[PDB]
């Protein structure tokens, strides 16, 4: 093949996308039993900077923000890490069944690189998954990887760098997996479904993601957003809307009145602040959870954290003008003046209406409608709240999940060792991972008490490579244990290849009302139930309860691939593990994945998964013997 | 082997050093004729901070500044990369002979690490040199890798990253190679060279490293140190002496009154900025350059930049109490008020005299008498200064290199290409390297119009996997070319083992009065000659007379590994290529080495250096033939 002839533009029109030029173009409304494309993407990992050079006098000058090289964000100018010169980086817009080649060249100073496709399963291209000492060797500067894969199941899925803090310096973008129309169980409820609808939720700090880890004491402790950005930019501001940073023009939104947009909404946020997403006048129709189509739910706000993706369809019916987008931020801020919050603008085709009133912090949409996926999970009776758990999947079990007793039942208590709870952990020789947050805790992750760290090879290729006591030693359980407040292993399930697994995950160290969104790589799963902790109520105790009853909290429950667990509360979540490999499971909160919030499932056994590409990239430590 | 039995403290005390509590310690007075030993380090490298947790209440309590994981600096708090937890790094203090085996453990959260061992020369250790993509395969994070060599050349050594720009984060340290006393060159010139007068002088910035490069056009431009540290300290200060930082203690460098000292002054700076070194009522005996001993010369005070070495005698004659050490910053600041500089205190055992005056930027103590390696290579008759090409080397040419005509005659005009003195390069779909100097010009370094680029994989141990069109073509001259204001290639200059080589370097593109300072691996140099360029005067015309007239500036020139090339001027340097392998030639300025201001020697063929080390880390570009 001549690739170069398959290569895909970094950006798209909408008038490209519905009337293409080139018949090589992958985005693309699909067209049922075409023939599947070759889509080629060439990326280069620069550092690169906010404003500079390419962005001329934006933001004085609007119209120089939308230089193709030109990254706006907030207008602060810092260093960043870019894919082809843009944040976000370029989207895959590919049809299902589509071929994605990506020649990913890594030009960035002392940095190592690999790209993960969020949501994307991989099934028989396991060594494509992205992820440093588990499924490849990293990339070093000055190589490139072709990575190669089939976009063989279907939505709004994402990619990101898996290697370091690298993706909250911008290091992210989002992949679309389009249907034909005619063929998405969802496709009668929208008219259009466009790239410029594929909007990221990024959350933004004005220093490098790698100053704030550890994190600084005393001047700026933690890592919490200063703002957010929808797709490449907005600007700075104070709880009242009041600007504090240069005016960059705020993100719109094009819609035309009479018709039906499916917005593809993707969770870009790395730090640990959720948003509460609420459009003014516009209901929010609910048609796909992580790329896994849902039975319509209407709602007039949804809260999404990192990995998750919610497909809403909004309906253009209102007075044509401008509308704005209102994106919450969840956590704890400095201040009640210092809340963190984000605007975007709804406009509709034929209209030039400028809004006079910025609204503020609290001046949201969500108007006491429902929320979908709120906050402690409160959806109970009365509660004005949906939980991901009471959505219905449109596609039903086709393997006999729900309908059977698990075979794999596994119970994580995740959360933080403490240092200041235990003996000075500093200047006695010795070197023991942390962080600081905000209140100025000095933390480690852990999942039972273990905080994962990485083997020193990927054990997808190179298992044989690997001794054996890097591995977290299994218990007469048969569950992995330590061999101290905490011990750090290579913390590996391993499960049957076929095995029905609930896994049922645990806040077990409460603080800021976090909601910790676990990530399982290689596969969806249904959501089968969540709440909160009642005093006296173990994991143990939740865990062997659903194991016995079989109880979910929907008959079919939706399937997604990222769940955030209620602040002080559980999820439990169950699949059919028939994807054969190394699959990572984790909070999607980057500062905490980087602290050990993590723990791998090995699926079947060498053999089952394909064999190791000729030429696959190959690493391990370098210790010769020494004699004299 | 047990390694552990011979694995060395971070830190000596100078009475440690003085009477051995053990047996197997290598910072020690060497002992003529005495067996070699074995000196393991375990290394550890993470991202890090300065104050923080370690650092109690420093510097208000000045005993917490000493904890031994306390990183002080200026006392501004920011993210740093750092080994064992102290900048500067682990000193490697050993003896001639000695064997020196390093665990370096990778443990920075998305980073690539490669040690390098500057002044080293690695003769049948080539592998160990420590140059990403030259010698070896960057170590992934998550991986360990050994180094093993032998300290086979003597003086003031010096270790740092050679990966990305991680030294200025914190990655570098001092490796001294002592001689037993009697049988030094020097030895009769001091009483005492002990390891706490082994000073690393630093540069230091309140941001990351990766935060300048490519640089913030408008909030701040360039790559300008704030400060200097003496070893680890020294408070942020203006023209004035105006403390604008938190009270950190000068460093405190102890004499006794009668005894002759060692210092051995490294020039840890990785920015632009020279250093002008100076004591008060001390002159400075000069005895050795880059390790290489020298003919004593007395100097009221010396210029040191990036890379360099010098080893001077203090002799304690002077009347007991404390003295200034002056370290002044040679550069473009940004304000006269805003000169960049540092104090330390040279205190007499017995003393506890408080100075009241803080010296200003312009009260350092060169009080009109000699300066060695001054600025603009001002040492003709008359002149106040001493230049490197002006010294006697104390050990005699042994291979007929000063008395032979070369054999290999090579000429580099290193400067920078300016972009704005060409088409824009942004915003049209290329992605060319650049970076934004102080008076925001936008540069990309060059060698004879060449930005260096490095190849896929380390030639030294992959040749045969190395496409043949990476390397710059080689024109009718005999010498590399390009394949346009520059162009981008790995530039490679061939020489037969047992070559006598002479290396012109000129200032092609002056600017803010730069004196570049080019460091060759695995060899030192003699210095031939050095001067400002006149009008009308080509380099390829000095280049010629020095070939066909054999002029030096000295009989017996000192040997360097790391000249300072005058600002409009050129150095031309003469060694015998004797140690096979593939050894840089590049700028020691961090971030024009960044910017390609480089060129790689291969020395011989494959099968004159050693062969692979069994088990070597292999690795390339992954990039496997797409099919239909
Ligand atoms: C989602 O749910 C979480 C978790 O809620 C907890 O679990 C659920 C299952 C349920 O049982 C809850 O009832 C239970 O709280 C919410 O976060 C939690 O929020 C509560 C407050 O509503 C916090 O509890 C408070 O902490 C304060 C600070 O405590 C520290 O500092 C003080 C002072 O220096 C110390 O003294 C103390 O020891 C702590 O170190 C307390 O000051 C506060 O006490 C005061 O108020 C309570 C009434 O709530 C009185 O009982 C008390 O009287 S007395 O006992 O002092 O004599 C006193 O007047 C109180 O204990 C939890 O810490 C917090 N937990 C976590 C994990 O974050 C979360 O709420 C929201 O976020 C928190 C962070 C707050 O901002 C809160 O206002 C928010 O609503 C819930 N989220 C949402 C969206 O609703
Ligand atoms: C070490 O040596 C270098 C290089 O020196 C140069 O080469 C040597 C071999 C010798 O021939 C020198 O004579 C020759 O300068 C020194 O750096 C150089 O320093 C000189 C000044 O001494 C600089 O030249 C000046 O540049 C000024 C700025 O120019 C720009 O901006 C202006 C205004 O916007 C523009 O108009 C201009 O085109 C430029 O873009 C000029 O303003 C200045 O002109 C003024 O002064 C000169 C007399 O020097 C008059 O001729 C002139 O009259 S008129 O012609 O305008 O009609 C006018 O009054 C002048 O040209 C060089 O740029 C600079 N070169 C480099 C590479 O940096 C260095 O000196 C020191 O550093 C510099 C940066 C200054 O800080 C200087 O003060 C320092 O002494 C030497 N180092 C040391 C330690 O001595
Ligand atoms: C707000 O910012 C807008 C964008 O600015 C650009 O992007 C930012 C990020 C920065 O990189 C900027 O530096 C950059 O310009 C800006 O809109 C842009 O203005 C440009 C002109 O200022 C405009 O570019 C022009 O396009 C025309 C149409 O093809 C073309 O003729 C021009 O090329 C010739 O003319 C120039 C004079 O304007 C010459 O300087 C230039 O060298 C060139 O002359 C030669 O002519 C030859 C003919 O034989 C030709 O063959 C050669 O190629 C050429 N020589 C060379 C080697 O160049 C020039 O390309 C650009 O298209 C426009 N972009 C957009 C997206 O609109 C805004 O400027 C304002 O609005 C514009 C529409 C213009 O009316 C401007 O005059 C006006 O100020 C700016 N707003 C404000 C208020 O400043
Ligand atoms: C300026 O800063 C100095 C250094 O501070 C240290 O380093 C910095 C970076 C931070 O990490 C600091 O938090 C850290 O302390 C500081 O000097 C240090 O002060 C320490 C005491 O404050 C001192 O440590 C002590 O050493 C003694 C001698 O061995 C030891 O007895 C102490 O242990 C017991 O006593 C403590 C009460 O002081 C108990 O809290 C502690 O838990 C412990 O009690 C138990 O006792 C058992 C006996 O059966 C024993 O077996 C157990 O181990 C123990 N329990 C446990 C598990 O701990 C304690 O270790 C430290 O040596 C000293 N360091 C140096 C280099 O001098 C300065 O403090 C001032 O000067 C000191 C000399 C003291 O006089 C202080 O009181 C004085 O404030 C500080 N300057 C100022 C003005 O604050
Ligand atoms: C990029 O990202 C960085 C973070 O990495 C951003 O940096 C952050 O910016 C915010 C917002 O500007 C800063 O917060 C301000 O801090 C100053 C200084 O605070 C220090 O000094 C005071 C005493 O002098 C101490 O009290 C304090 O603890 C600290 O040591 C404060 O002065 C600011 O407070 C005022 O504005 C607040 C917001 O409106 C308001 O709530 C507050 O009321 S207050 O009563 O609670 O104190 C203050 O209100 C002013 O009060 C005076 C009278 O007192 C009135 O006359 C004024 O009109 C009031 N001003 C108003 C109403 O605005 C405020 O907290 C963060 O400190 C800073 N963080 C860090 C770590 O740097 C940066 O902005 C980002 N840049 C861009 C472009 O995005
Ligand atoms: C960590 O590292 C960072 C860099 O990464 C350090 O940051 C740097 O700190 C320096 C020193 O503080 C800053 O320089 C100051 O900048 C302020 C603000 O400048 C801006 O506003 C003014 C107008 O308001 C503009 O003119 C200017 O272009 C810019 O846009 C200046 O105000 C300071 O100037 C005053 O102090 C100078 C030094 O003494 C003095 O030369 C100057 O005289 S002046 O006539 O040239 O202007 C000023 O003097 C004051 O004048 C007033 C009357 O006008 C008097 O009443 C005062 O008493 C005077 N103050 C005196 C004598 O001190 C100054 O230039 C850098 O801007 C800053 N750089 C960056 C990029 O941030 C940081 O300090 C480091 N931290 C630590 C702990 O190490
Ligand atoms: C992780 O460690 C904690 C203790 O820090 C374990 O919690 C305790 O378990 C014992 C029983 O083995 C109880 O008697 C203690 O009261 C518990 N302490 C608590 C909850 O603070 C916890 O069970 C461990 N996790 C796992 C999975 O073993
Ligand atoms: C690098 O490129 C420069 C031009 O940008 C070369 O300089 C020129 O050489 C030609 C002769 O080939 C002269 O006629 C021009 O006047 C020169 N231009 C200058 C000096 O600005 C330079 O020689 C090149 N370097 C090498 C080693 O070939
Ligand atoms: C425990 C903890 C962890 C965090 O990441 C954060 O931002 C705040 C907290 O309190
Ligand atoms: C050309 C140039 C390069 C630099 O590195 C610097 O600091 C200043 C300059 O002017
Ligand atoms: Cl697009
Ligand atoms: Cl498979
Ligand atoms: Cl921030
Ligand atoms: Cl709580
Ligand atoms: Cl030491
Ligand atoms: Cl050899
Ligand atoms: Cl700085
Ligand atoms: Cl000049
Ligand atoms: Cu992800
Ligand atoms: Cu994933
Ligand atoms: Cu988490
Ligand atoms: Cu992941
Ligand atoms: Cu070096
Ligand atoms: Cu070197
Ligand atoms: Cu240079
Ligand atoms: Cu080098
Ligand atoms: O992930
Ligand atoms: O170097």
């Amino acid at each position: 093949l001549n690739l170069e002839s398959y290569l895909q533009p970094d950006r798209i029109t909408r008038q490209e996308f519905l009337t293409p030029s080139n018949r090589n173009q992958c985005a693309r409304e699909c067209i049922a039993g075409e023939a599947p494309k070759i889509c080629y993407y060439k990326w280069i990992a620069e550092d690169y900077v906010t404003l500079g050079p390419a962005c001329g006098n934006c933001p004085a000058n609007v119209t120089a923000c939308d230089a193709p090289q030109c990254v706006v964000a907030n207008g602060y100018e810092k260093s960043i890490r870019t894919i082809n010169r843009m944040v976000p980086g370029p989207s895959i817009q590919v049809c299902l069944g589509d071929r994605i080649i990506v020649d990913l060249q890594n030009k960035m100073a002392g940095n190592e690189l690999a790209i993960h496709w969020h949501g994307v399963f991989q099934k028989g291209t396991q060594y494509m998954d992205g992820v440093p000492m588990l499924t490849q060797c990293s990339i070093l500067e000055g190589d490139v990887f072709r990575y190669d894969f089939f976009a063989n199941n279907e939505g709004t899925l994402y990619w990101h760098s898996h290697d370091g803090l690298q993706x909250l310096d911008g290091i992210q973008g989002s992949i679309v997996v389009r249907k034909p129309k005619s063929t998405d169980l969802n496709g009668d409820t929208y008219d259009l479904d466009v790239p410029d609808h594929t909007l990221l939720i990024l959350d933004w700090i004005n220093t490098t993601a790698g100053s704030r880890f550890p994190g600084l004491l005393q001047r700026l402790p933690g890592q919490e957003p200063i703002t957010f950005l929808l797709e490449d930019r907005g600007p700075t501001m104070l709880s009242s809307g009041q600007l504090i940073g240069p005016p960059v023009p705020y993100k719109e939104v094009w819609v035309e009145s009479g018709k039906r947009f499916r917005l593809r909404l993707l969770g870009g946020l790395c730090t640990v602040t959720g948003v509460e997403f609420s459009i003014e006048d516009h209901d929010l129709t609910v048609i796909a959870t992580d790329g896994g189509p849902i039975k319509p739910v209407t709602v007039t706000s949804f809260v999404i954290y990192s990995g998750e993706r919610y497909d809403v369809v909004v309906n253009a019916n209102q007075n044509p003008g401008t509308y704005w987008i209102h994106m919450k931020g969840l956590g704890v801020f400095p201040s009640p003046d210092e809340e963190v919050y984000q605007l975007a603008l709804l406009r509709y085709s034929g209209t030039n209406e400028e809004r006079n009133e910025v609204p503020s912090y609290n001046g949201g949409f969500a108007r006491g409608g429902k929320v979908l996926n709120p906050q402690n999970a409160t959806c109970a009776e009365g509660e004005g709240g949906v939980c991901v758990s009471q959505l219905v999947a449109s596609i039903p079990d086709k393997h006999n999940v729900l309908d059977r007793k698990p075979d794999e039942n596994i119970v994580l208590g995740f959360g933080f060792y403490n240092y200041l709870h235990g003996p000075n952990p500093f200047n006695r020789g010795i070197y023991d991972r942390f962080f600081v947050v905000p209140d100025r805790n000095l933390m480690n992750s852990v999942m039972n008490n273990i905080s994962f760290i990485a083997p020193p090879s990927p054990p997808l290729s190179q298992g044989r490579d690997i001794p054996d006591d890097v591995y977290c030693p299994i218990g007469r359980s048969g569950f992995p244990q330590c061999p101290e407040g905490f011990c750090e292993c290579v913390h590996l399930f391993r499960v049957p290849l076929g095995a029905n697994v609930q896994i049922v995950m645990g806040d077990v160290t409460p603080a800021s009302d976090l909601h910790h969104p676990f990530h399982l790589h290689g596969y969806d799963f249904f959501v089968i139930a969540m709440d909160q902790f009642r005093n006296g109520e173990t994991l143990d105790s939740i865990s062997s309860n659903l194991l016995e009853t079989n109880l979910k909290q929907s008959s079919l429950p939706a399937r997604k691939d990222t769940i955030a667990v209620p602040s002080n509360g559980y999820a439990a979540i169950r699949f059919k593990a028939d994807n054969p490999g190394f699959w990572f499971l984790h909070c999607h909160f980057m500062y905490h994945l980087a602290t050990g919030m993590a723990v791998v499932f090995q699926v079947g056994e060498e053999g089952d998964w394909p064999p190791v590409p000729p030429n696959f990239p190959k690493c391990g430590s370098y210790q010769p013997t020494v004699s004299l």
